């Protein structure tokens, strides 16, 4: 289960964090303990979306979403997720009870620290934080370190994705927005 309530970034600049481009996970802290993870955040004739990806490396498995953010406050958002393939074309539907809450906790032009709670079917899912960049396995800066320190995390317990041989699908992920 999740225990977390993540704070948001004090003045949270939404337009620049939901602009359409991609962010891809460099470092994540499972509170309840492996993928490759990037998304696309922007919005859609007026909806926030995200367009998210997974990838494990050993095993192959894939698997693309779509979904519509709801505000809860500034930089707190729940999203219903539908699965989809790189396409848009729909293999499972959005589900009461299939959503994933995702705060800001940091964020900059490069760089974000997020927080989410991940809630599907009768699985029992805990938090998750994740280190994002603008650009694939970028070494996490000065700024975001330092606001993982000020969440009371310790970055050293972070695992990097960065040395998986992972790829990424970028123009996927921004035209998915629409979906
Ligand atoms: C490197 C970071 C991440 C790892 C290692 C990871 C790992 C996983 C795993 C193992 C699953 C399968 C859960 C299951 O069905 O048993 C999953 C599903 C999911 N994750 Fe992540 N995740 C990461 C980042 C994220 C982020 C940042 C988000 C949201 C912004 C997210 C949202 C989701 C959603 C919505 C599903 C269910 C998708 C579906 O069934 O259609 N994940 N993740």
């Amino acid at each position: 289960a999740c225990t977390k309530n993540a704070i948001a970034q004090t003045g949270f600049n939404k337009d620049k964090y939901f602009n359409g481009d991609v962010w891809y996970v460099t470092d994540y802290l499972d509170l309840e303990p492996r993928y490759c993870a990037a998304l696309a955040a922007g919005t859609a004739s007026g909806k926030l979306k995200e367009a998210l990806y997974h990838y494990d490396p050993k095993t192959q498995d894939t698997f693309y979403d779509v979904s519509e953010l709801q505000v809860e406050s500034l930089g707190k958002y729940t999203a219903n997720f539908k699965k989809v393939d790189k396409n848009g074309n729909v293999k499972v539907a959005v589900t009461a009870g299939n959503y994933y809450t995702f705060t800001v906790m940091y964020a900059d032009d490069s760089s974000a620290l997020i927080h989410t709670c991940l809630h599907k079917g009768n699985k029992d899912l805990g938090d998750l934080y994740a280190v994002l960049n603008r650009n694939k396995d970028a070494a996490a800066g000065d700024k975001v370190k330092s606001a993982v320190s000020a969440a009371t995390l310790e970055f050293s317990k972070f695992i990097s994705t960065k040395e998986n041989n992972c790829a990424y699908d970028n123009d996927s992920l921004k035209s998915l927005l629409t979906k």
